[PDB]
RNA sequence: UGGAGGUGAUUUAAAUGCCA
């Protein structure tokens, strides 16, 4: 079929509002919470994260209210593929 | 040969740079 990285494990969905800086990432996701993420040693040089673009995350499960840790980047080309599968509707997005 | 002072002048706008 293809290869993409799905809820794998105890993966995360993100989707930030508004970054404060400094690497920590808001995230609002589903999940109930606000979300803090923060970024490892391989992905500041080759990519770009801006508000409007939804990741993949990774959480620690401590206190399951400010999580999450980038580990993959959604590309034009899978962002709104993954819509018609369902496997997240667009409605927790702008509404 | 090579130095130390002084007096004059010197012209539109012209910002910023992943990451091994
Ligand atoms: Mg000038």
């Amino acid at each position: 079929v293809i290869r993409v990285p799905l809820p794998e494990g105890n993966q995360l969905f993100g989707v930030v509002e508004q970054a404060l800086g400094a690497g920590w990432m808001d995230v609002r996701c589903e999940d109930g919470k606000i979300r803090r993420c923060r970024i490892p040693g391989k992905l500041r040089r080759r990519v770009w994260i801006r508000v409007g673009d939804l990741v993949i995350v990774q959480p620690w499960p401590v206190q399951s209210d400010k999580r999450g840790d980038i580990v993959y980047r959604y590309t034009q080309t899978q962002v709104d593929w993954l819509l018609r599968k369902g496997k997240i509707t667009q409605e927790f997005l702008t509404g």
